[PDB]
């Protein structure tokens, strides 16, 4: 009963259900051991900040399917990453299930430099939306990709994939069919100080590379149309042309 | 009481007074004696087929600040124009106050291979979007450009001023502060089997070159950034990219 998609949730994750929670709509992947995508939904009510962070394995999954607090063991001194979140927490922190945020189905090995960079700019800003008088929602998409040997987590024996990169897709109000939208994807090694407003692409660009389809409840022709070209929602959050 | 602007009717036309009607507002220019700009706003009760083109003088203007019927006598036969439009016929014709959109206040003498081709054909897309479910309004403000000579009607004694180009600027249902917004601009010889898709453009231009302010009533920050952006609408009007 908890519609965290507005326009369908996506299709061709790996699992055939995914987990739903007033924090966000996820869809686990048991063999790279990371979410295949992660849905969102932001609104006035969503927002808190100064959370706290305990690491714990989902309760809702197998735990060979996910990671365990203990598989991060000295990942960021060997790879120089964060447990990055796929839904971010001082967006949502609001709602009720709020410690689902630091699961770990909602983590992954993410680079510092893109976490505490663009990745968090981009993040800032997507917040900040909520704030304008007219927009009620904000729909996000978020997962990651796997296209490069990205080396493994030291502290684990369990078989995973640690991601190369991850993407973004956002909408406001209610639907990208009448509604602004945008879409972002970084690579895992994006410098510290880069501006997230040179890595917008199309949501076809994003579909080619995971094998998802993004707001699967679209018509047809609603969604070939706009899933090729760029967004204008990034021109709202900072960004020029 | 009328609102065909939704987000506030246009700032720098000649006329500081602009005249509201169902069909449309309209700001004159007693100098050019055509409208600087003409804002409509197309529901599903607005369109109507079939309705007849009695051309009449405005009945409130001065009648030497606008054109008569008199007027185009011989100005197809000199110039190969037509008693073009601005706010379309059919997307309006079912309002209260129809007959007022074959008043000469909201036609130009516009060149036949335009009106017949591209301008027609933008128009046929434009109505079409209010039969999609999701759309529950169009906002369009169209006007001309005074940009070169384009020589004088033979069937007139008043000084007046041929458009060299005509521009519209469309967004659906709310605000393009939230919603899917286009600008075109066509000039007086586009040929007659040009595709409207290639003659798009930004708010920014035709602001430019008008000198109006288009939305005057929206956001600066919204103002500046949407703007300069050209618009995702026309990908639902068949254009690609
Ligand atoms: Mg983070
Ligand atoms: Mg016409």
């Amino acid at each position: 009963s908890i519609d965290n998609c507005a326009v369908g949730c996506p299709t061709g994750g790996s699992s055939k259900v995914s987990i739903v929670r007033h924090a966000y709509t996820l869809n686990n992947n048991s063999t790279t051991k990371f979410a295949n995508w992660v849905a969102y939904h932001i609104t006035k009510d969503t927002p808190a900040s100064g959370k706290t962070r305990n690491w714990k394995t989902d309760p809702a999954l197998n735990p060979a399917d996910t990671l365990a607090p203990a598989d991060y063991t000295g990942a960021n001194a060997a790879l120089k990453v964060d447990r990055g979140h796929q839904a971010p927490l001082a967006s949502l922190a609001g709602v009720s299930d709020w410690e689902s945020l630091n699961y770990l189905s909602n983590i992954t090995p993410q680079k510092s430099d893109l976490n505490q960079g663009a990745w968090a700019r981009l993040e800032d800003q997507e917040r900040k939306l909520i704030d304008r008088a007219d927009i009620s929602s904000v729909y996000t998409v978020t997962g990651p990709l796997y296209e490069r040997d990205m080396g493994k987590l030291p502290g684990t024996q369990k078989a995973h994939t640690i991601p190369s990169a991850y993407w973004k897709v956002i909408f406001i109000n209610n639907s990208p069919a009448v509604n602004h939208y945008a879409a972002f994807l970084f690579d895992q090694n994006t410098p510290k100080g880069a501006d997230f407003c040179q890595f917008r692409v199309t949501v076809d660009e994003i579909e080619k590379r995971t094998g998802l389809i993004i707001w699967a409840g679209l018509p047809d022709d609603v969604q070939a149309s706009l899933k090729s070209k760029p967004g204008v929602l990034p021109e709202l959050m900072g960004c020029k042309n």
